[PDB]
C-alpha cells in the first residue's frame, strides 16, 4: 500500500471508528519520511489520540474498581494483572509514537509551527506514560514530558508572534503543567503573567474581524493568574 | 485459569468495555466443556454481541460509504479492499461462535431454556454470515439461520412460557430475520404479532425478576409490528 492508499484508509478507519487500524495507517504514512501536511498530521493526532484515550479510560475503570475492592479476594489479583496487560499496551502505543516523533516527524519539520506541534505532542505523550509509571520511572518521564514542552516553548518564542495562537496556548500548556504536575505555582504565574504581557504589548497590532482568535486565550492566561494567586 | 478467575476477567473487560478480552474469556470457559451458568452464558452472549456488532456497524458505515460516486480509482479499491477485511473478520467471529455451539453449547445443553438460547444464537450468527455472503455461500447461510431459528421456536413454543424473555427475544429476532434476510414482511408480521398476542394473553406468567426484560422486548415487538405495517 502506497501513501495515497494509506491516507485512505485512514480516513475510512476514522468512519467505522477503527481507530487502530486508523493510527496502523497513519503510522506507515509517517515512516515514509516526508513532512505530512496538514490533513494527514491531524489525522495522526487523532488516530493515536483515540487509540491511547482508550486504554487510559479502561485504566482508570480498572484502578477504580480495584480500589473498591477487598484486599485479598483472588479477584483483586485480576484487577492487578488485568490493569498491568493494559499498562503495558498504554506503553506500546506510546513508545510508537514516541518513536514516529524521534525518528521522523520533529527531525523534518520543516516550519517552526509543526515543530511545536510535534514537540508538544511528544510533551503529552511522556505525560500518558508518567500516568502509568512507576516510582524512579515516573520522575524520568515527567522530565521527559518538561523537556519536549520546553523546547516547543522556546522555539514559539523565538519564530513566533507574542499573539500567535499557538505560542499562546503553548504559554498556557506550559504554565499548566508547572502548575499541576510539577507543583511549582511561582514559575507557573511567572510564566503564563509574561506570556500574557508580552500579547497585550502587541494588541496594537491586531485585526478587529479577528483578535479573538488570540484575545480567547489570554483571558485564560489570565484567569489562571487571577484563580492561582487566589491561593 | 479457574472458571471463576476466566468470569472474572471477563467482568473486567466488560466494565473497561474491551469486548475481544471479555469474548476470548468467554470462550476459553466455554471450551472447558461443562454447561454455562445464567450468568457465564448471558456474558459469552454479550461479548460476542458487542464484538460483532462493532464489525457489522463498521461494514455498513463503509458499504453506505463505497456507495457514493468516487472518481478515484485507488480511493473506490481501498473502499472495497477495507469491506473485505471488516468481512474477513466478521466471519472469523462468526465461526468462531458457531464452532463453540455446535462443539460444546448446543450439545452439551442439558435443560431447555438453554438449548432455546444456543439455537436462538445459531441463527442470529448465521444471520450475521447472511449479511456478507455471495451466491451459494448466501443461500446455505440464510437457510442455517432460519432452520436453527425454527428448531428453537418449536422447543420454546413447547417447553417455556409466552412471557419469557429468551421465548421474546426469539421471536423478536426471528421475526427480524424474516423482514430484513428473507424480505417478507408476511412472515414477520405473523410471528411478532403471535408472540405479542400469546404473551399479553398470558400476564400471569410474568415474575418480577423478568418483568422489565419481558415487557422491554414485547414493546419492540410491537415497535415493529407497527413500523412493518405502516
Amino acid at each position: 500500500m502506497d501513501k495515497s492508499e494509506l491516507v485512505q484508509k485512514a480516513k475510512l478507519a476514522e468512519q467505522a471508528e477503527r481507530y487502530d487500524d486508523m493510527a496502523a495507517a497513519m503510522k506507515a504514512v509517517t515512516e515514509q519520511g516526508h513532512e505530512l501536511s496538514n490533513e494527514e498530521r491531524n489525522l495522526l493526532s487523532v488516530a493515536y489520540k483515540n487509540v491511547v484515550g482508550a486504554r487510559r479510560s479502561s485504566w482508570r475503570v480498572i484502578s477504580s474498581i480495584e480500589q473498591k475492592t477487598e484486599r485479598n479476594e483472588k479477584k483483586q489479583q485480576m484487577g492487578k494483572e488485568y490493569r498491568e496487560k493494559i499498562e503495558a499496551e498504554l506503553q506500546d502505543i506510546c513508545n510508537d509514537v514516541l518513536e514516529l516523533l524521534d525518528k521522523y516527524l520533529i527531525p523534518n519539520a520543516t516550519q517552526p509551527e509543526s515543530k511545536v506541534f510535534y514537540l508538544k505532542m511528544k510533551g503529552d505523550y511522556f505525560r500518558y506514560l508518567s500516568e502509568v509509571a512507576s516510582g524512579d520511572n515516573k520522575q524520568t518521564t515527567v522530565s521527559n514530558s518538561q523537556q519536549a514542552y520546553q523546547e516547543a516553548f522556546e522555539i514559539s518564542k523565538k519564530e513566533m508572534q507574542p499573539t500567535h495562537p499557538i505560542r499562546l496556548g503553548l504559554a498556557l500548556n506550559f504554565s499548566v503543567f508547572y502548575y499541576e504536575i510539577l507543583n511549582s505555582p511561582e514559575k507557573a504565574c511567572s510564566l503564563a503573567k509574561t506570556a500574557f504581557d508580552e500579547a497585550i504589548a502587541e494588541l496594537d497590532t491586531l485585526n478587529e474581524e479577528s483578535y479573538k482568535d488570540s484575545t480567547l486565550i489570554m483571558q485564560l492566561l489570565r484567569d489562571n493568574l487571577t484563580l492561582w494567586t487566589s491561593e
